[PDB]
């Protein structure tokens, strides 16, 4: 059902404001569906057998790779990849967020992540949330907790007839003063997040906190054709790709299968992808190399793996704005509630690659999907040249990406899930038709 | 004390009453369940108001409301205690012909800004549709009014690009539907939709005055819950505070033991300069007072003496100190949240050269335990002051980001506003007596 | 039907009555030959208006005229049916001292634009001189008024080059002529010329208020004769239509069998912002109504109830679709010629938030077989609405090139205007009754 899945998506965005939450939500979901967690810091020889299986691993709490490795898989089968990003534009709390009292008001020093933060972030109810690092008293292990003020908006960037943030008891306790963070954040804030995590202010080691729009998404429009929500870029494609993987994995037994499938979710795409958790940090390549090495003791030719692989770089494109027709190109703009959109740039990486377009075109035909085009995304070029594998830039189109609240079709989440599910099922048999090309 | 929310009651009020029509209708229901009697402005009031006086309210246009308490023992020399405020807010309005043909399958509507050339603040906000429909049921010759509201459904939005640019993303016509007077003017789907909400047929729709407004419900906000975020605060915040103050005050008033004449009058079209018949310059306040005093006693009433003895609080919002822009504000002349009512002073403007009104408000607050704040930099105060000859004081509850689609103010400010206004109705006459001839 | 000219009658009217003085005087003659009785505004009307009511008109300044029909059975609850319009037009005026010494033999006069900073459209047009002279005949102590008009003689023109640039290319003084109060102020030739037209001596001239205006007679135009080209259409077009409508309506009215109060009031100084005693804000309409209702019955009349039940058509011209400039116009909100009256709607402005007036005009047209057009983008409507408290609708007959020295409109538009306005006087009361409390 398209209505139900759109509501699931709204819920997901509402309940998982920060990248940390998103990766933790998918971690939980994968666990429920019998994917086995693999620590990056351990060797995978002893975790992965000839049987293959369903696994996932996490880097930095923000970079997730989930994969299904078939028992009968071999290098010439390649890998079926969906790559996407889970970072969104936000305001981040500065390492020292402490602000002097300004005529009675309390404020916090913050910085924009992923851009300059425009006028659309003014007068929005902003919650606070993210990752605390803490060390319980009498121990020497540092741990992670996620906190989230929702539904409480702790602050707002006020607009001004004529970019810091108004947040606002008891003086600081001797215990509280022992905290590493005691100098660097106002004591009220430290108490608030300490309270949310269920730990003492003295035990707080560090913070990575976002300010985010706390307004829940809605189905909208007079015929309910639209969906308005925060953080659509690109948790929309990430969500749809992951649900597609889990639905696909439902009807898969790794002992029968000869396929290698993965959905890898990256951080730092809004920052240009050149970090360890970004597309350029190699988690995908690492997963496939590690897995293939642990899987069999026959040495695997990775060049043959990637030469037979298809990577879908799933990043959102621009839905047609009927009020700025001049911006768009006739016959190369998508509309809502039709299907996935193919990104085509004459000066981008697919400019001299007609095979990927045709493959996707062929997939949609078999699966009963429609494909739209867009002609005037770091992940695609990065992955394509890092692996040597054929890569297609795809996406679910949305209105006003990099708004604090974007819009897309109410059916587009479901249509995205359908298409990506179709990809995992048919890509190999479709790619076979092109042979050596 | 624990009852300074009241902020929730206010939040629910803004949420449930998005247009001026809804706000006036809401106050009408509140007043008459507090035993205020509705008087038609289209009928003479001689036989509706008697020696005993009473509690009354009248309405002009469904957007301009006056509520008053007239004492049995009132006389010209007592004057009137007036709070004047406005209930119109900045919105987008559906144009008289809102019809746009499809843009690549997208449905759209022609709309116009009301009260400004609207902000980027209106972009990417969930917008409901609502307001007044006029209709005539079949085989009738009465034109009736229905109120309509899509909340919580946002039927549209003005998209940013990642009346040309600011436009809006939103089976065949029945013979009966083509018989509607609005058939060519608005797309059949919208007409079918509003007809459904009102509980009437499309063919019965005569006219409509619909707004587009933010359907995001207000919230208490801040880490210590010091703030209130909500749409349409200007000037539904003062209007609410003044009306609730009057109704709380009215509770302890038997009109038979009263010598006071009290009113809260709520105007339309302040954002447009007030020069309409529903605005401050349309004179509903003066009309109410002349009519009441005429109907109430057989003796002739000198209205000049009434106004010379009156005090009008012209209640409209001031600007909270925005700590992000210290330079626009004047030191020792800017309000902070959760403290109290703010007095608008302006060296040019109608309250320059009138130190008495300022002194009176200070004395009131002193007596009632309130705090007063200052703010030096077609407003209704100057209009009302000059129209009546009565001493008028500009003040209000201060807020941030005024004329934004979502503004901010103290979480205690609704309650403090009600407190101050309640004190005003109780004490103004007594306090103004010691200024004597001044 | 063949009698939609009427356009000729209008053309002859503009041609023969170039100044505001002439227009008011022309209407005075038309009214009193239709048995309307002149009332001096300087005398009390108690003994001039009786139980029977009647047909009347009064004049302020020779430029502000009100004509009214008061029914024998009229009462406050019936209200007034009002059409309000303006009769001043853009012109050049002779300055109080118009005297210029010769420029290489050329005779010239100091003049000022009235109602604008005037166009290149005024260049190379034949300009007559005319207006009001004040004079005192010899051995008298009465100051009388004479109207003066040079048509068809163009006495001057503002030349283009193939108050510095816009100036105008136009024997010894008798002892008696030097005795005139205007001797130093205007050149002897001009004074001799206007004195001749009035039939008085130069020595008898006290003062003058003279215009310069286009003497080119209007024409029906277009290959199918769809248009009317003429000077001074704004707003002598609506004024003419409204007055003729009233007089046609008055024909079938015995005031003894009437319960209606009807008026067409014509104002001066709309081009100047209306804040003069002869303008809309000078309150002639309200004065007429208060006086009439006072004189007419011994019972006291509640004026608030009168206005609450009234409808004012504020008749002023809108803009025809100029096919040369499509971008300035808003789609589905622009009038075309020869269709019918145009409703002025404006999202900001006094008719925003009043859907009832629009609905009433639509219902009227429906009943009378008229068509209504829309136009969304010191006007008198807002002034009158706020001054009375009465529901006011802005509308009018649309034209091209408004504030040009020669404008255009439909050749059928005078007749359609008269038709609509005649229907209004016949049906407004009945149609407004079904809105009831609204």
């Amino acid at each position: 059902n398209y209505e139900d899945i759109a509501q699931e998506f709204i819920d997901f965005i509402y309940k998982n404001p920060t990248t940390y939450h998103v990766v933790s939500f998918f971690a939980e979901l994968l666990d429920k569906h019998n994917f086995k967690y693999l620590s990056e810091k351990s060797n995978w020889q002893d975790s992965i057998g000839e049987d293959g299986g369903k696994f996932y691993t996490i880097r930095n709490g923000t970079n997730l790779s989930a994969f299904i490795l078939g028992k009968n898989w071999r290098a010439e089968k390649g890998v079926g990849v969906i790559g996407s990003h889970v970072d969104a534009l936000t305001v981040k709390l500065k390492p020292v967020s402490f602000k002097d009292t300004a005529e009675g008001y309390g404020r916090i020093a913050v910085a924009p992540y992923g851009g300059t933060l425009n006028e659309l972030w003014l007068d929005r109810d902003l919650g606070i949330g993210g990752r605390l690092l803490y060390k319980k008293k009498g121990t020497n292990e540092i741990k992670s907790a996620l906190v989230d003020s929702t539904p409480l908006p702790v602050c707002r960037i006020p607009s001004l007839h004529f970019q810091t943030i108004p947040v606002i008891n008891e003086p600081p306790t001797d215990d509280e003063k022992k905290s590493p963070l005691f100098g660097k954040h106002c004591i009220h804030l430290l108490r608030y997040v300490a309270k949310l995590a269920g730990v003492e202010v003295s035990e707080l080691i560090q913070m990575d906190l976002d300010l985010f729009d706390v307004q829940k998404g809605t189905i909208g429009g007079i015929g309910k054709h639209f969906l308005f929500a925060p953080r659509l870029d690109d948790r929309l494609c990430s969500f749809a790709a992951m649900i597609a993987l889990i639905c696909y994995a439902k009807d898969v037994n790794t002992e029968e299968s000869d396929l290698f499938s993965t959905v890898t979710l990256y951080d730092n795409e809004e920052i240009g992808s050149l970090t360890r958790q970004g597309a350029k940090g190699g988690l995908l390549e690492s997963v496939v190399e590690r897995s293939s090495s642990a899987f069999t003791k026959k040495p695997v030719d990775l060049h043959t793996v990637w030469a037979n692989s298809i990577i879908l770089s799933a990043d959102v494109n621009h839905l047609y704005n009927p009020n700025f027709p001049e911006v768009y190109l006739k016959n190369h703009f998508p509309v809502p509630n039709v299907g996935i959109t193919l990104s085509l740039d004459p000066n981008g990486h697919m400019a001299t690659d007609v095979v990927g377009t045709a493959l996707v075109e062929e997939l949609a035909r078999r699966n009963g999907d429609k494909v739209q085009y867009f002609q005037i995304g770091t992940i695609g070029p990065s992955l394509a040249s890092q692996t040597g594998a054929r890569t297609i830039d795809l996406g679910i189109a949305q209105l006003s990406m990099h708004s604090i609240r974007a819009a897309t079709g109410s059916k587009d989440v479901g249509l995205g899930v359908k298409f990506f599910n179709g990809f995992f099922k048919h890509w190999r048999s479709v790619y076979d038709e092109f042979g050596e090309l």
